[PDB]
């Protein structure tokens, strides 16, 4: 299988873990500003599309992280092996978007691959999971590319042992001689702390600010 | 009657709306700065107060679109011919804050007449609903002058149903040559996506940037 | 006793409370920028550390304004006399966090000996609550020092009647001229306004731009 049963027994967080789960459940957002005015440039000289790219960006520092990809599976507590992104496709003609997931692959040309593909078979179909189900080993990628923000954050009616993170961008903007992309992610706190996701941010950061292939 | 059941079964959002009504209800905040350069000028240029034109304006994009005034009624989704703001008032004298609502109009001048008016008749009144009933084809406005903020979120215990839209401002600020004003607007993601949000800022940056009359 | 049964019966926000209390329980969290370019000045000048320094401000502040502490004590509602500051602790070598608390005084110097105490004692305890419970007249303050944010929210599934106010740092930022800091104040509605909390951060402002002692 493509997930491995965590130790809580020996976990540094099992407290934490079971606070923040049953005791006091809650989950916070933050929206940051990532600077891409180097991505910007790498892009220029290549044939990748933004938004493609960012996938796999946010999908590449996901899956370096344990603590992004934790789920409960039979009530117990798992870390899946890796996850795939699910994003959000906006279709013109309707204006209604739809959700797709491709296969993540550390191979940057093999993502675009599958990502093309994905489009390709999908890119009319405006049902809101055109695929069907969604695998459980996913996190969650939204664009809203006509409007900046400085903060979105999503209010959930119930969101009892969801863990995995939803990340959402705006339109990025010239702020000075930087190019900003705003940035929310929107975590659980049973399984990630705000060290967790500002380790996830600066990692993300420096995988913008280096060599695609 | 001022309102006209919608035609779910024929919607492109048909499943859009169970599936964010019922299945995974929730709903979204964003913060946003709006320039007012434009708009500054303009007001020094005549009589009208900055709060009463962001009442107007703010009333006057929401009227032209659907899915910001779409509401339950009897079991059924409508949409109201037009909505009235609904705004708040502090009162200096106890610190306490009081909601209001005048009938909008298209017609500026008429706006600020009912606005004086419903101002004149209700300044003393510390009741919160100095009214009685908040109509039901409303909008919410309120306002946080005495401070700017980058991001503003409503947590709430319990919102099934609730879709008309809730906007906040700031106080405004001077970045480098522009004049922003910190926007939130939050709705429920049964009726509202992320494009008729940005749909409805871009729409309200236009009219910031235009004539008043 | 250390606090004092609260006048609900002549208050001015009578209404408001029990409306925002059971009728619509919510609440909001906004994030503003503090300037603290004196702060840093006056800090350099002295031997003071920053996050020490901001939890004593912020506790200051706090202790000034009734609305900010109040609570449920046998169904009353009370003011505390006054509340003491629990923090946030990062522990390095397990990277995972401790909530602890010392004594408010309104003498900078025994506020320190206080917090060096507190430290000294728990800075290798990795338990969640190393001083075991809470006391009740306390206020949150958390930090998050790796990353910049412009907006912070915590989602919870449930808030009944905690009326303490949650505040969030975020790594402070040189903007232009100005090193600005991230503050993130998350209050309760049937206590505190719009107008409360800006009142908190114009005075936090204020406090950050005046001499230590
Ligand atoms: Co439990
Ligand atoms: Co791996
Ligand atoms: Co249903
Ligand atoms: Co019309
Ligand atoms: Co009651
Ligand atoms: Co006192």
């Amino acid at each position: 299988m493509n997930y491995t049963k965590f130790d809580v027994k020996n976990w540094v967080r099992r407290e934490h873990f079971e606070f923040y789960r049953h005791r006091l459940p809650c989950g916070f957002s933050l929206t940051s500003k990532i600077d891409i005015t180097t991505l910007k440039k790498s892009l220029d000289d290549s044939a990748y599309k933004f938004y493609p790219v960012m996938i796999y960006l946010i999908a590449q520092a996901v899956n370096q992280f344990d603590e992004l990809r934790m789920a409960i599976k039979d009530d117990e507590l798992i870390v899946w092996d890796s996850v795939d992104p699910q994003f959000t496709v906006f279709h013109q003609e309707t204006e209604t978007f739809s959700a797709l997931s491709c296969p993540y692959s550390s191979d940057i040309d093999q993502f675009m691959v599958n990502y093309l593909s994905v489009m390709e078979r999908y890119k009319s179909d405006t049902k809101l999971f055109p695929q069907g189900v969604t695998p459980e080993n996913h996190l969650n990628i939204s664009a809203l590319p006509w409007v900046n923000f400085d903060s979105f954050n999503l209010n959930v009616a119930n969101f009892t042992d969801y863990f995995a993170p939803i990340i959402t961008m705006a339109k990025y903007q010239q702020e000075g001689d930087r190019l900003l992309l705003p940035l929310s992610v929107q975590v659980h706190q049973a399984v990630c702390d705000g060290f967790h996701v500002a380790r996830f941010i600066n990692r993300l950061q420096e995988l913008c600010n280096s060599k695609l292939k």
